[PDB]
């Protein structure tokens, strides 16, 4: 028995694949990802059979595929032994009689339209699936990809690749069946020692927490980055108190790496609200320590440290209603300043830290020292909340990319960690612009990685969401000054997300 | 054809197992591992053969051990069929009987003195030797464990373990006889796509600049985290400039984890000189900013960035010969203090976030602003080299152990990184004294993790020596303050490293 593989390019969410007799999309890395697997052989006098139907067949231009031999299943094409390349075939069945009899072929391929993709799932005789997730689904489909049966289960989900600002994938999916002595030997170790053994302090996560478990070694798509921190969170997780009412589970010390050359690190398995970030991150740009101008703009993220309750409750009676105090943007264009109000003209005090790294960047771009900190001991006690992320570090690559490194010393999972991921992404894509460089990558180093008890059944409910190609973001205009963005000029391409999620946030 | 397998304890350097007909020693784990790994069996039905020399059944005073048959080698014991669960014979080759006659016996360990190992590897009768290294070298040994073939190979090398200030590893070798698709789907994938897909920026390291590469899936030794870097950096490194006239090969974004609960990060592959990086250490508690006070103590590494040339040529000629500037221990003790010179009474000046931290460690374990940070734009043009720890994080598990997280912005992995790792875990261990704790774990992360050209062939040199277990490191004597430690009071138990490798700093 040899193999019979499906190679096919759906829509991520409809599965469409075809319109009016040709491809809904032009991608040209996917044709030669069709390419290279149907040539992929081990055995030199051997050849790659693929299987398509007749329509398909006229849409290919009716022309062979080199080094290959093209089945088409046909009932009124004429069976002519003309072409050495091309054979027809009356039915899908018949045409497997490649594997019984013709020993000169090696592997067998799926390929052809809807009507042989349903008939060879449906007399199952397909062992393997290449999807190509294709992030496109408010255009007109008329011919799609069968439902993929349940005998199946994915083994790979590829990092999500950008041609022509559209987002696609690259998933595996195998047909399920009915070192040896390394394992025993952990286990039988740490069976002596209890937590005394490091790696049963970082347990890996049950199958029941683990986000798509069938995916074991094809863990690529970099929402796995913070799905799987997740998953350890609530395996190795510490039931501790905090300063709010919300206990939480904890672990300290974790990273996560994202992608920003060919995607946006924005999470499909939940709709983020991707508005209020922006205008956060402009906030800070600007300087702006008001709280007042975010909620103006019905963003209301910081309204909870900043009602009067609150400021009375932690010692700053005195502050204004959402006086929010030296934090985040005051402390990255006027660091060690003497802070007063949030009314008072500023221009000209403190350390224009976001200054001097655009400044440094451009002029020095190999220099070790691009640093941006927000930790500053002599001005804690006048925030209405310690930064929590603290210090990020900016990298100009050979080939004039910009890589950021953020670390934070504490992270709520649930409503935090997402914000901050796609938050430094565009300061970063910002920084390139101004500077004149590309995105290049995001990695955050996380201090206490915890979940909040009341999000519990939330974030298990995201668990249970099989992740989707990452969007793409792109700038509609170059801006004099990085204080210039608006949100308008942010365009977000090929987002299709799972439905919102609601968490409460602990005040 | 059964498995046969050695189990061994000897000595990391000369491989001693016994003295005057009994064990150099008494690591109760020991045994409780030799104890599961010789009853680790399939059939409930069967059991396992444990072959030993005379000499061995007479040291464990001649009393069978449950659930399994001890099989004595002896040319003079009685061939008694009174015990069932001892056997004799009176060669080594008659009794590997066990595979042909006996049906009822599963496996086979060989584990019974030099005689019987000896002449076990000299007939190739081991298919697997489980080795425990101890780290006791400056005793007493008549009895050894012979050199191990090179038909064996490493194939795991578990943590360090500490019993009674004893470290010790556990590793498995195999001996050399004569998840498919996704591997060929990810690199067809990194063919269409170049640098575009993520994975080719981080390609996996050669074997040739691997350490140890035949231990695949067993590298739990974290040592490995620090070799693997190197290794990372030689496969990916950027040939990039700097400050200096000495280029590096540099990547962004790296993480280190180290255990500290049952042994010391100090590496083994290289003698680390652990005086110089104490003693600098306690320099930066006290909050001493003299480099005269460390050369006076016979410690160089800050002459270099103390030179009257150096210090001219930064724009720092007004200063003093080895006045470095407020650099750590001035941001630790006096954060935001106006710094003269070295020679000035700074009592009083500044934010003490080293006093603080101690005192919120006491006090608010669970805090999530355990932070003492280094980095202070205000003083920066002041500092003789702005510094490359420039944050970290600490954090109180449960079971009251004190972990660590630092970020690096830079890192010489030839120089600063070894002191980096063993001093940052020497100063958790301090706080864990003075605060009531136990040492926890400790992370690194860093941005620019970088290679100097002219350390290639000495870093080469280092991957080229398998690890050893790490060290233990004690205090002899509970401090009142954390400025009071000395270096008299810190005892290094158990360090055998490889000799010392000699790398010139870039100033
Ligand atoms: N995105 C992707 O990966 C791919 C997309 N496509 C697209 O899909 C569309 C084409 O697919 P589709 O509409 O389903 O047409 P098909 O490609 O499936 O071809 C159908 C033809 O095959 C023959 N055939 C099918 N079933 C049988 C049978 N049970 N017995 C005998 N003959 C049979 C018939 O030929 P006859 O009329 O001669 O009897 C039929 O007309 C196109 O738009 C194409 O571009 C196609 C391939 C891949
Ligand atoms: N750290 C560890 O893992 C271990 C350490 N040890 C230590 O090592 C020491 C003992 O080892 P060792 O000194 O080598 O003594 P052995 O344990 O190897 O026993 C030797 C005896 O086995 C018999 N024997 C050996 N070879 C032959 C042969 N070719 N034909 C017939 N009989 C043979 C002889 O018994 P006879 O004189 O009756 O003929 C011989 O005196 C002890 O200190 C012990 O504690 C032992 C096991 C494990
Ligand atoms: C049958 N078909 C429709 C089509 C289009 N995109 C797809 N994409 C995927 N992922 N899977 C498919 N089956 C698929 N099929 C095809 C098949 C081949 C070519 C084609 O020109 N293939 C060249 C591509 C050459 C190149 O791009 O280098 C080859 O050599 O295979 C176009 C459409
Ligand atoms: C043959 N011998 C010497 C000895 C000591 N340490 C070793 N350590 C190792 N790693 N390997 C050996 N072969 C070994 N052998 C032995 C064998 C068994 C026991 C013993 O008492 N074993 C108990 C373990 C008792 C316990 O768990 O405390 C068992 O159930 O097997 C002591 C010495
Ligand atoms: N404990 C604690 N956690 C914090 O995240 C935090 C912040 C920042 C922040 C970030 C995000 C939110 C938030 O509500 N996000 C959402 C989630 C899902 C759907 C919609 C939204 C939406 O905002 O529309 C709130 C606050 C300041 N202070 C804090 N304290
Ligand atoms: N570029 C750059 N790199 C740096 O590491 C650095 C430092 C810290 C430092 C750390 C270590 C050394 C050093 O020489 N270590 C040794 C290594 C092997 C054997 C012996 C020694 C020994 O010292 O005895 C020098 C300096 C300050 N300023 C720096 N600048
Ligand atoms: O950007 C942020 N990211 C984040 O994770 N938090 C959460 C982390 C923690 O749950 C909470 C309070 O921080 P802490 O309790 O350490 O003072 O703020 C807040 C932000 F503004
Ligand atoms: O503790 C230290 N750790 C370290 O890694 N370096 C190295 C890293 C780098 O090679 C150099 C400073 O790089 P730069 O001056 O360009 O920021 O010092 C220096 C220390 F003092």
């Amino acid at each position: 028995e040899k193999n019979v593989s499906i190679v096919v390019a759906a829509s991520v969410l409809s599965s469409g694949i075809g319109i009016n007799g040709q491809l809904p999309w032009s991608i040209s890395e996917d044709l030669k990802f069709f390419s290279k697997i149907t040539n992929n052989k081990c055995d030199s006098n051997k050849k790659n059979a693929l299987i398509m139907g007749r329509k398909t067949w006229d849409s290919i231009g009716r022309r062979p595929l080199k080094n290959r031999i093209i089945v088409v299943i046909s009932s009124s094409l004429p069976q002519d032994e003309a072409d050495p390349n091309v054979v027809v075939f009356r039915n899908l069945e018949d045409s497997i009689e490649n594997l019984m009899n013709d020993d000169s072929i090696e592997n067998i391929f799926v390929c052809g339209g809807e009507s042989i993709y349903r008939d060879a799932l449906k007399d199952n005789f397909v062992d393997r699936i290449y999807l190509t997730r294709v992030a496109l689904e408010d255009i007109e489909f008329d011919t799609y990809f069968p439902e993929i049966p349940e005998t199946f289960l994915p083994v790979y989900m590829s990092q999500t690749f950008c041609t022509k600002n559209i987002s696609y994938d690259f998933m595996i999916f195998e047909k399920q069946e009915k070192l040896k002595s390394i394992d025993d030997t952990v286990d039988l170790l740490g069976e002596i020692f209890g937590i005394r053994k490091m790696g049963n302090r970082h347990k890996f996560p049950k199958e029941e927490i683990y986000n798509t478990p069938s995916i074991r070694f094809g863990r690529e798509h970099y929402e796995f980055q913070y799905l799987d921190l997740l998953s350890r969170v609530l395996e190795n997780g510490a039931y501790r108190e905090n300063r709010t009412g919300i206990s939480t589970y904890s672990i300290f010390g974790q990273m996560m790496r994202f992608d920003m050359r060919e995607s946006f690190p924005l999470l499909t398995t939940k709709k983020v609200a991707i508005r209020s970030i922006f205008e956060e991150l402009i906030w800070f740009i600007k300087g702006d320590t008001n709280g007042n101008h975010l909620i103006e703009k019905k963003v209301y993220i910081w309204s909870g440290n900043g009602s009067k309750e609150y400021l009375e409750r932690i010692g700053l009676g005195h502050r204004e209603e959402n006086d929010l105090g030296p934090i985040y943007g005051f402390q990255w264009r006027h660091y060690n300043g003497e802070y007063k109000t949030m009314h008072d003209d500023y221009t000209g005090v403190g350390v224009d830290q976001l200054a001097k790294l655009i400044e440094t960047l451009k002029n020095n771009p190999k220099d070790r020292r691009h640093i941006l900190t927000a930790w500053n001991p002599s001005a804690l006690s006048q925030m209405a909340l310690p930064p929590c992320h603290v210090l990020s570090q900016y990298y100009v690559t050979n080939d004039n990319c910009l890589s950021c490194n953020l670390y934070q010393r504490s992270c709520d999972l649930g409503l935090g960690s997402p914000f901050n991921i796609a938050s430094y992404a565009i300061l970063t894509m910002m920084l390139a612009q101004v500077c004149g460089y590309e995105p290049g990558e995001l990695a955050i180093f996380i201090g206490d990685a915890h979940i909040y008890e009341n999000h519990l059944t939330q974030l298990k409910e995201q668990l249970s969401r099989t992740p989707r190609p990452f969007p793409q973001l792109k700038f509609k205009r170059k801006v004099e000054n990085i204080e210039d963005f608006k949100w308008e000029d942010i365009e977000l391409i090929g987002y299709y997300p799972y439905p919102t999620i609601k968490m409460d946030m602990a005040v």
